[PDB]
């Protein structure tokens, strides 16, 4: 039934090696735009073309809902003279900061990041912290509809920007899929696909059946429209215990039965390795 145009995928945000990935057998790889996150680690065009040459589609992670204090755009002056749009540090991810993504200064930061990513030769972008719209709504800073509309429009503007230069660029948001409650249909046509974390499992622990089914409502609808879905659940505890590999198999089977292409990732959340599991990932 399902639209499933990739056989597998890779999510690796630290220590990604183009050579390793080239000959792994993963068809699409979502990595960072730099080897350590910093400006000086930026992959060269050559390093990215290794993957392209091998038939892998490389895609760049870009966080559009938080500022990250190690990136090329961060300024020392923000500590002493803090912009309005720069907010509190994320308790769960030190060095990340919620931003008022609707302010021009932020949007233009992100556009300047997409500029580097286009020049490097990446073939999609993977957009994290769509869910910042929920954060600001919940802080009571702006209304939820206002937040949702602003984030939708920002993703639309992101799409316009990169497709002016690279018309077939893939666009994959991560989470915040319920933002589609406020879409008129344009966002759902504009993306190539959507990615989610924690659909069947929160690390090693399975989720209530209704929570899962709620998310799937959005994803199923997007699948029927020709958009692929990448799942990543953080299910591999690192052992080759029975309990562990049973869980991996269970996650793989639930993913594929609902049109989600799975990647079982380490329970540590570090996404620091290529993460192969003998005759499961990649698949036979």
């Amino acid at each position: 039934g399902w639209f499933m145009p990739f056989d597998n995928w890779l999510y690796q945000l630290q220590n990604a090696d183009p050579v390793e990935i080239s000959s792994s057998g993963f068809e699409i790889a979502v990595i960072d735009y730099s080897k350590d996150g910093s400006e000086s680690g930026e992959y060269s065009p050559e390093e990215i073309k290794i993957m392209v040459d091998a038939g892998v589609v490389p895609v760049a992670y870009v966080n559009i809902g938080q500022a990250e204090d190690y990136r090329f755009y961060w300024k020392e002056s923000w500590y002493t003279n803090t912009p309005e749009w720069l907010g509190e540090e994320d308790p769960a991810w030190p060095g990340n900061y919620f931003v008022k993504y609707w302010y021009n200064e932020w949007k233009e930061i992100v556009f300047s990041y997409l500029d580097r990513v286009i020049d490097q030769g990446f073939k999609g972008i993977y957009l994290d912290r769509i869910d910042s719209f929920e954060y600001w709504a919940q802080e009571g800073v702006i209304s939820r509809r206002s937040a949702a509309r602003k984030m939708i429009n920002f993703v639309l503007e992101i799409a316009e920007y990169v497709r002016e230069r690279k018309p077939d660029m893939l666009i994959i948001p991560q989470n915040g899929e319920n933002i589609l409650d406020f879409d008129d249909g344009q966002l759902a046509s504009t993306v190539s696909g959507w990615a989610v974390e924690n659909l069947f499992y929160l690390k090693t622990i399975p989720l209530e059946e209704n929570e899962t089914k709620s998310r799937l409502e959005y994803l199923i609808r997007l699948n029927r429209k020709g958009k692929f879905i990448l799942s990543v659940d953080y299910v591999d505890d690192g052992s080759d215990s029975f309990e562990n590999i049973s869980r991996i198999l269970d996650y793989y089977e639930k993913a594929k039965r609902n049109g989600c292409i799975p990647y079982a990732a380490r329970s540590d959340l570090e996404l620091d390795e290529m993460n192969v599991i003998e005759g499961i990932q990649p698949p036979e």
